[PDB]
């Protein structure tokens, strides 16, 4: 039952009950309480405990939380050499889950390696 914490400005990923995703800096916020369920080695599912919705990635780089379980609910997780974690799309091979430093998620299509934006540290 972890929260994820962005390197890019220190925001936790927030999942809204309506599907909308973003960041906030309030650890006490309930919509930041996640469930990361590993499904194979290195492949996880991050779900919103409260929202009861799964993080999904859309064809256009779009990030949102859906009820439905599909192959877009999936992310190869990864411990970076710097000890931050990364979730890149199992479907959209090149796409990473990311938060802009202002707090809005960043288009998957505009991510890539080397970005702070992509850098997460999960916590209980
Ligand atoms: O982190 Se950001 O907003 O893409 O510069
Ligand atoms: O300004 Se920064 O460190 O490249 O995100």
């Amino acid at each position: 039952p972890k929260r994820l914490y962005c390197k890019n400005g220190g925001f936790f990923l927030r999942i809204h009950p309506d599907g909308r995703v973003d960041g906030v800096r309030e650890k006490s916020d309930p919509h930041i309480k996640l469930q990361l369920q590993a499904e194979e080695r290195g492949v996880v599912s991050i779900k919103g405990v409260c929202a009861n919705r799964y993080l999904a990635m859309k064809e256009d780089g779009r990030l949102l939380a859906s009820k439905c379980v599909t192959d877009e609910c999936f992310f190869f997780e990864r411990l970076e050499s710097n000890n931050y974690n990364t979730y890149r799309s199992r479907k959209y091979t090149s796409w990473y889950v990311a938060l802009k430093r202002t707090g809005q998620y960043k288009l998957g299509s505009k991510t890539g390696p080397g970005q702070k934006a992509i850098l997460f540290l999960p916590m209980s």
